[PDB]
């Protein structure tokens, strides 16, 4: 069972701008996704201070970066609080509607795309380097779901039957044909050291065959 939804008009415009605008500093996508992972790990850590049972779905708080050259996918896995079904379809889109507006007015006043995180819509920067994004997430209060969108104004949501996660968010970036540089170890190491050197969580960079 696959449910197809439509992006809000303002979010579809933001994805079209990210995809069509000429902007060479594409590497900032990883800092936005890592900062997203660090935020979700902060939420579940704070919530577990008044409820240790929230860590029953996994005590470890870390971030993993998994490149795969055969699938041409870059995966950012974190053991954060996760996202519910209400989050994927309505809550994030409601919040992103005002952050997208403020992000567009700033772009017309001199700002550039790299400052997208200051408006709380940095997740969509994944479409700088990805033709399709698949997000596997699991919250303590909801089932495991699979979010997918190749832009174009629509996205899908379904109950994930794959490998269980326990708790966290898994962002799979199906990279564009000319963006395979973000699968090489030295390139990912260079980006992490330059943009995410002080993340208060262990970041493990997986290696390939
Ligand atoms: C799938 C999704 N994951 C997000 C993670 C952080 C912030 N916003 C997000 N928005 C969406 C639609």
């Amino acid at each position: 069972e696959v449910e197809t939804f439509a992006f809000q008009a303002e979010i579809a415009q933001l994805m079209s701008l990210i995809i069509n605008t000429f902007y060479s500093n594409k590497e900032i996508f990883l800092r936005e996704l890592i900062s997203n992972s660090s935020d979700a790990l902060d939420k579940i850590r704070y919530e577990s201070l008044t409820d240790p049972s929230k860590l029953d779905s996994g005590k470890e708080l870390h971030i993993n970066l998994i490149p795969n050259k055969q699938d041409r996918t870059l995966t950012i896995v974190d053991t954060g609080i996760g996202m519910t079904k209400a989050d994927l379809i309505n809550n994030l889109g409601t919040i992103a509607k005002s952050g997208t507006k403020a992000f567009m007015e700033a772009l017309q006043a001199g700002a550039d795309i790299s400052m997208i995180g200051q408006f709380g819509v940095g997740f969509y920067s994944a479409y700088l380097v990805a033709e399709k994004v698949t997000v596997i997430t699991k919250h303590n209060d909801d089932e495991q779901y699979a979010w997918e969108s190749s832009a174009g104004g629509s996205f899908t949501v379904r109950t994930d039957t794959g490998e269980p996660m326990g708790r966290g968010t898994k962002v799979i970036l199906h990279l564009k044909e000319d963006q395979t540089e973000y699968l090489e170890e030295r390139r990912i190491k260079e980006i992490v050291k330059k943009h995410s050197q002080f993340i208060g969580y262990p970041i493990t960079l997986f290696v390939e065959k």
